């Protein structure tokens, strides 16, 4: 009962979908062997790449595959299109330069392989290294450019660090001038943070994500991202990170901070968090295959800023694109909500 | 819109989430600051408030500081009939004397309790403890229910970077659920080891930090079961759930998914969904979310009988906030539920 070819009104588009190559899972592997990985690798990838259970098998085996297995399993649900980045940390977290964007650059050549040989099924967002933001830089050309991809997907924090310092704006003026938009992916969070939720079994998409996630988006919204570059769009999933949820708070907790001079790095800005959303920020429902949810973010946010995803493999379920086929919306917000939208600001 | 006291429009406003400071506690803060035994969040959260020459600041200090004509002229101009109030976050439960700990907020619950006999049909007291010292927290609790005439307490969440969901803190739930009385967690700063890109970025205070922190700390308390150990307790969170009832979804997915791969040793197998828990175990007030569609989600989620009025006075005084929340397009019946009846409820008025 779920089939492809848009036949219901609208094809599927799925815009936060992960894929793995086998040498960044090895050096994962190797980090957590000699103690260089931190505590969020250790928790994340330790599980997803040595658990015998059936859920880290079968997302290890589906993360891997960029062939017909994973077709099947889009055939299966019905999901036309695949918007495909490699799977969080990426290549952020290694500490040897020259390995990052060796991994990187193949990773992102393997993608485009891929969305070369099904290119009907299959379309890329590229990785990068911001550990290196010059070379990242170079590497959003190539992907828009030479690879045909239409954004990049960094993986929140590198090494501890945020994308509002100064050190990354090369990967914004980057993304300014190929036009491309950036999703923010979570990540586990740096060691800096992560404790309190590790130690309760809350760092990873139950609850950390989230938190580092949402972190991220709000410093970026805080620091005048969008105000520096008014087209820039960035991307997140599960729902916005709370921050739609949110934002009657966010808003009224800004600005006492902005007008009290509380802190250094609040400055005035030129909207309001909530215009931010309706301008800049564009959210799927990655995770969140929830009715209540999605709407109340297509009226906080407009319902042209809200996006399907199935966050295949980490959430494969049937069960939840019917969900989402038979909400009580219009035939014209579900084609928007489907395909359209994604269509719009993916450039496809 | 005029906003008046005495239920004319059809319902009292019970404000459930209201703030007091002691001028010793205080000082305290101040002194921690000064000799460098005050964590990062004390810092900011306290050397902003005490310290800060901001009209904000001044303002907000002074009103907390008052327990008498002025906070009542305060409500009445903004139609606030009853207040439930308690000492402001992080009460004594940063400080590292103990005797200092427990002394001083044994005044506090004094100061709080002479203030309540004054004003009788306009100040209730939620109890403040140092669960440094559990088993004289639970004395504490049992003394506000039996001598006070407190309706609960408050746990400005973590204790020195310490959660409630450790077995040591068990004795204060014992005596919650021996008076039959709810726990509000309000929040704090995270604690030094999770607080410092927050800080950075200027987002550890009630922007952004407190809801990660106290959100943080009722999952953690749901998911070690603590609602199977003790199914008559009731726990109350503001902010309008601190992002839990949106996040709802992903929430008992990911936990299922997690007890089902046997991930971690921590999460076992629980009686209820994260959803059963909300339904059953936990109230919401809209502390600081004036926002009618987060309210009507919230509503939906738990229940239209789960979630409560708050003001979050003095931090958050706004005349306009109220009369947003009174228009709301809401049926008269849910909207006194919301504004009244079920503080009435909950807190056993
Ligand atoms: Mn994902
Ligand atoms: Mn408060």
């Amino acid at each position: 009962d779920l089939k492809t070819g848009g036949e219901q009104g609208y094809l599927r588009i799925a815009t936060e979908e992960a894929f793995a190559t086998r040498e960044i899972i090895d050096v994962y592997l190797r980090m957590i062997r000699d103690g260089t990985a931190d505590k969020g690798m250790v928790s994340l990838w330790g599980f997803y790449a040595q658990s015998p259970s059936e859920r880290a098998t079968q997302i290890l085996e589906r993360l891997l595959d960029l062939g017909e297995r994973r077709i099947a399993d889009m055939d299966a649900t019905g999901i036309d299109k695949a918007i495909l980045a490699l799977t969080s940390p990426g290549v952020q977290p290694l500490h040897d330069l020259d390995e990052a964007r060796t991994l990187a650059t193949r990773a992102n050549d393997t993608l485009a392989d891929a969305c070369q040989k099904y290119p009907d099924r299959f379309i890329g967002m590229g990785t990068v290294a911001p550990q290196d933001p010059e070379w990242s830089a170079r590497e959003i050309h190539r992907g828009a450019r030479e690879l045909g991809f239409k954004g990049i997907q960094i993986n929140s924090h590198t090494q501890g660090r945020y994308l509002d310092e100064e050190f990354f704006d090369p990967i914004f003026r980057a993304l300014v001038e190929v036009d491309q938009p950036l999703y923010i992916h979570p990540a586990t969070s740096p060691d800096s943070m992560i404790d309190p939720m590790l130690e309760a079994g809350l760092d990873g998409a139950i609850f950390g994500f989230g938190v580092e996630t949402g972190m991220h988006l709000l410093r970026l919204i805080t620091i005048g991202i969008f105000d520096k570059y008014p087209s820039l769009q960035i991307m997140v999933g599960h729902m916005g990170e709370a921050l739609p949820y949110w934002l009657y708070r966010l808003d009224y907790m800004h600005q006492a901070g902005v007008r009290s001079q509380r802190y250094e790095r609040m400055k005035p800005l030129k909207k309001t968090i909530e215009g931010y959303l309706k301008s800049n920020v564009l959210v799927t429902n990655s995770g969140v295959a929830w009715e209540p949810a999605i709407k109340f973010c297509q009226q906080v946010m407009g319902e042209d800023r809200v996006m399907y995803a199935m966050d295949y493999p980490y959430q494969y379920v049937a069960d939840e694109v019917r969900a989402m086929d038979a909400m009580d919306m219009s035939a014209q917000t579900k084609k928007k909500f489907f395909q359209t939208n994604a269509e719009k600001w993916f450039k496809l």
